[PDB]
DNA sequence: GTGAATATTCTAGAACC
DNA sequence: GGTTCTAGAATATTCAC
């Protein structure tokens, strides 16, 4: 009854053999992805019918997530990429109730 | 006056160096990105301020380049006014608002 | 099976730089 | 003008009945 999408959100950020790709940001409010490249190519395709990182990204905002930014704010690398963070209210380690608040934009 | 991605799209595409990523479809019709990955991550910070294979993907639509479907199948876009060997065409290309 | 909801893809709007 | 983040639009595909 809850979409596919969020059911399987879930178990990727939960799941512990994903956790080099995909993870629990370290206070449960958001989740992290640490490589993109490895995350698109090798993890998506194992729960999703595509490998394309845009599409996860569009799915997380047709759902209300959003992108956290974090800038530089100082010096500028250019030898790191990312990661990547995203949010929703009810998106939140250890309360999996939540889930059923998140609701598919149109 | 060219702008800067127009030319820039340009020699990528046209220099010989780059076409293990970028290259000139077998007609000249449009152009191939062979590696999205290697593209984006060591080619596109060479001549632009980001390494996004969507920061590029969101200039290209925005000239009025368009993606040839094919019936990872590589990737290919197409405008009408960009094409090998007719350079005069490119200043027929408009950014679009 | 059929009509809707959802998924995936491609392109564009908007804010910011 | 360029880069980024989010959403519109156009198909595919899946789901609930």
């Amino acid at each position: 009854h809850m979409p596919a999408f969020l059911s399987k959100l879930w178990t990727l950020v939960e799941e512990t053999h994903t956790n080099e790709f995909i993870t629990w940001s370290q206070n449960g409010q958001s989740f992290l992805v640490l490589d993109e490249q490895r995350f698109a190519k090798e993890i998506l395709p194992k729960y999703f019918k595509h490998n394309n990182m845009a599409s996860f990204v569009r799915q997380l905002n047709m759902y209300g997530f959003r992108k956290v930014v974090h800038i530089d704010s100082g010096i500028v690398k250019q030898e790191r990429d990312g990661p990547v963070e995203f949010q929703h209210p009810y998106f939140k380690q250890g309360q999996d109730d939540l889930l059923e608040n998140i609701k598919r934009k149109v």
